[PDB]
């Protein structure tokens, strides 16, 4: 399944033939950093990497980028061209992105572009900064939309990575109301290609209640994002364990029984109530503590195993494929070749199937 551009129907995503599909993928970061390209191409051929992602059973790649790669002549700076990647030589970050998107389509994978950082220096709480205005943000989203218009390999956009304090959901103040910003951006994107799915993340605090950046969608029920083209919206949340931040609910004595309460509250309810599909965009852990291992086992079950629920479940993209992620580690090990079959083992009940070639 997976043919053509997708659309929502209740809490599910459906391909063009109306067959339900499930995004069960991985994050492959690099384009958002100051290397201006996905990491690991210093040890592997990109195609050999894409083929291995497919082999492990992952069907979608969330590809983080920063507005820097849209500046004229921006080139990658961490690729090795000996006996590999010979065709990426002399190409700009964008042209290298076109190659990755193209091969991914052919082998049956899909891509979701994620505006991870305003610039390669770091993330931002708001969707704009003094150096990267809101208009650049929108022009850039429209440019990428235009660039891949007609190639269903790119199924949709993750508007802004991890909006957080001081951002608000529904407060009505245009300078911090992420809810209004997402509609503003989403509608600009849909004006270029109205078949793209629009993935909108949450904030951090809502009603004095704090949660992971990008994961607080508590205001969504009361203050929905409303787009010009219906059945394109998918809410998104992020959730992590102690390897990232020793949140307090991990110290709760009833842990992990308290978890589904937290999850239901902040994002699950949109799914449970069949309002719209929900995508856990980032989640990972080094699995060093027994707590993260229990957290992962628990969470994997909450997201609904494919054997039981099929496509009527939560969409997900784990973090990350890269082994060079500070406090989460990744599926590959430090050699960019050996799989961490153990961590990979936990995600098995929620993996789905590879899509149709594009
Ligand atoms: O992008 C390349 C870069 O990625 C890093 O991995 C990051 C992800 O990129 C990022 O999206 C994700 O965001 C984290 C953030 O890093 C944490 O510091 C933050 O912790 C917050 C917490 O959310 C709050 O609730 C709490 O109150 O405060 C703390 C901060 O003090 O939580 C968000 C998640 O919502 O985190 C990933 C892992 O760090 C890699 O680390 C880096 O090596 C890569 O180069």
């Amino acid at each position: 399944a997976g043919g053509g551009y997708w659309h929502t129907s209740g809490r599910e995503i459906l391909d063009a033939n109306n067959v339900p599909v499930r995004i069960a993928g991985i994050n492959w970061f690099g384009f958002e950093t100051c290397n201006y390209v996905v990491h690991g191409l210093w040890s592997r051929d990109y195609r050999s990497m894409l083929d291995q992602i497919k082999s492990l059973g992952y069907n979608t790649i969330r590809l983080p980028y920063s507005d820097d790669i849209l500046k004229p002549g921006t080139m990658p700076n961490s690729i090795n061209f000996y006996q590999m990647n010979q065709d990426l030589q002399g190409l700009t970050s964008l042209q290298v992105m076109d190659k990755i998107v193209a091969y991914a389509g052919q082998i049956g994978l899909r891509i979701i572009l994620d505006r991870h950082r305003p610039d390669c220096s770091g993330q931002s709480a708001l969707w704009y900064t003094s150096s990267v205005s809101e208009a650049t943000w929108i022009s850039d989203l429209q440019a990428l939309a235009q660039r891949y218009k007609g190639n269903p390999t790119v199924v949709g956009f993750d508007l802004h990575n991890e909006p957080h304090d001081p951002a608000c959901w529904g407060c009505g103040d245009p300078s911090i109301d992420w809810r209004l910003a997402a509609e503003r951006a989403g509608n600009a994107v849909l004006s270029v290609n109205p078949n793209l799915l629009i993935f909108v993340e949450g904030v951090q605090s809502y009603n004095g209640d704090s949660y992971w950046w990008g994961g607080n969608l508590q205001g969504a029920g009361q203050y929905p994002v409303v787009l010009n083209v219906p059945n394109r919206l998918v809410y998104s949340a992020h959730d992590y364990a102690t390897s990232v931040y020793p949140q307090t609910w991990f110290s709760d004595p009833t842990f992990p029984n308290n978890m589904p309460g937290i999850w239901n509250k902040n994002w699950g309810y949109l799914f449970n109530q069949n309002i719209a599909p929900v995508w856990l965009g980032e989640f990972g852990t080094t699995l060093q503590s027994t707590t993260d291992q229990t957290w992962l086992k628990t969470l994997v079950q909450y997201l609904r195993p494919t054997a039981q629920y099929g496509a009527d479940s939560f969409q997900w993209t784990f973090w990350s494929w890269n082994p060079d992620s500070g406090d989460t580690g990744g599926i590959l090990k430090d050699d960019w070749q050996t799989v961490d079959t153990v961590k990979d083992g936990y995600l098995a009940p929620i993996k789905s199937s590879i899509f149709d070639p594009v």
